[PDB]
């Protein structure tokens, strides 16, 4: 708390992973983003960081003369690398309940799947990325405005601490409700230069859940020694294409050891949509693709 | 000229030979939302395709349900690559199809902006009820909310494998419905025009197709015949950002994938930055790049 008269920056609500999902969903609806403390346990986060570390050592640091991949290591093969990720982290019931509240329709099953599973290590000195919305990946989505449905949501987990100085993500709460969704540039955004943000200060295992409609951007890692790690669990709706071809690069040995909802998340199993007709997305001539892969 | 002077002029489908300019076909497609391409598939290849899928079509039982869904007295079959050499080696390698797909979907400097949604043999059986009027892009349920200012979602190259007649269940198209100001469900509750919606049959010979926008209202007609099984081949093509209805890269044998050109590998998801592999083309891991 600050002296009376100080300006108050935007509110980023926070809940323990033990709070009711409806009370966390309620804050997600208000602000577009919410911090879930203890989403991952400190021992699970430590084990995951250690389990992906040898792959992360082999990634070189990309340094360039301009970007968002400037001094940032990126690694997406978490299912292959980390048993704690594939056995425990993706199996968070709180994650899946919130995904259902966002994405799933009645009588249709899982309305969502994985877009990506990226580990990020932001090096000391890495610059701050432009303000943007994640749904800009699906370029038509902004044109539907705040009345549009959700494209994507992110559970952005802290693996090491997120501080203001080591570059914690800067969010714009309530930007999912602005009347018009433009790109954030001088030409297109009238608020440009005048958009107040709030960092997502978190401890390891905390995550923020962020709508694809919310304006955000990574902060500058101003430190001397802090290599800030994050795990982005990016989840899209059933009808959108994933940025990783998990079902073609994850081995069937790991597919056979997954639960049915994890197979669905990675495309080892289909989902049934109802269109006036029950339609399989990602199916096989009227059957679940899981039959053919030997998973039923 | 076309209609007797003074009469109401109904909707009509422009027709082009397959040797016409893709620019001339695409102008028609933009004006009306659909266009016939005569001879999209050659007579010899159409015949070889039908014969190659016939055993797959024979092992498909005929439902007689009266439940109003799209499978009542309608056979549907999506394993054309696996079943037909002519399909995978010849029919999908039409330069005109890709030139048209490139004008609908591709942006400069980003490669192919499209891939396959489905490859479906649709054989309407004698007696089949008419299907509901719909837009194909209702499969991506938010798209209608964007209106005619929205971008293109899906297009289908709907090819006649056997003749399409007014009497055997030819599709009834509503040209220009891609420009109506509000895209709603086509039913009594939601559509003010319901019951006063002008359609046209797509009359076609084996090898003809119509290219149709996902924004166009259409529906199969009733097969009033007693023996005419109206066989069609629907090549559905979507933006690269959208999920296919078939998991073609998990069901098509790698043996067939290695015989595809690069562009057909891309159509089926054997080649990729969507659908990638941790920063690299998935075709590397699959062993398809040399």
């Amino acid at each position: 708390l600050v002296p009376r008269g100080s300006h108050m920056p935007p509110r980023l609500q926070r809940f323990p992973a033990t709070a009711s999902a409806d009370e966390i969903f309620a804050a997600f609806q208000e602000d577009g983003c919410v911090v879930i403390e203890g989403f991952i346990s400190p021992e699970q986060v430590a084990r995951f960081s250690q389990e992906v570390d040898p792959a992360m050592e082999k990634i070189p640091v990309e340094v360039t003369n301009n970007n968002s991949n400037d001094r940032t290591k990126r690694f997406s093969k978490c299912v292959i690398a980390s048993p704690t990720f594939r056995n425990e982290i993706i199996e968070s019931d709180l994650m899946h309940e919130l995904c259902d509240r966002v994405f799933s329709k009645p009588g249709e099953g899982m309305g969502y799947h994985f877009n990506d599973n990226m580990v990020i290590e932001v090096q000391p000195g890495a610059p701050a990325q432009r303000l943007h919305r994640d749904q800009e990946l699906y370029p038509w989505w902004n044109s539907m405005g705040p009345a549009g449905p959700e494209c994507v949501i992110n559970f952005f987990c802290a693996v090491t601490p997120f501080t203001e100085e080591n570059g914690a993500t800067r969010l714009v709460p309530g930007s999912h409700l602005w009347p018009e969704f433009t790109q954030i540039n001088e030409r297109d955004c009238p608020q440009f230069g005048k958009i107040e943000t709030v960092p997502a200060i978190m401890q390891p295992g905390d995550c923020y859940l962020m709508s694809g409609k919310v304006i955000h951007g990574a902060g500058h890692n101003a430190t001397t020694t802090d290599r800030r790690r994050a795990l982005a669990l990016a989840i899209i709706r059933r009808e959108l294409r994933p940025m990783q071809a998990f079902s073609l690069s994850v081995p069937m040995k790991l597919a056979r050891e997954m639960s049915e909802r994890s197979q669905t998340m990675f495309g080892f199993r289909s989902s049934v949509q109802h269109c006036d007709d029950m339609v399989h997305f990602w199916g096989n001539d009227g059957k679940d693709i899981a039959h053919h892969l030997g998973l039923i």
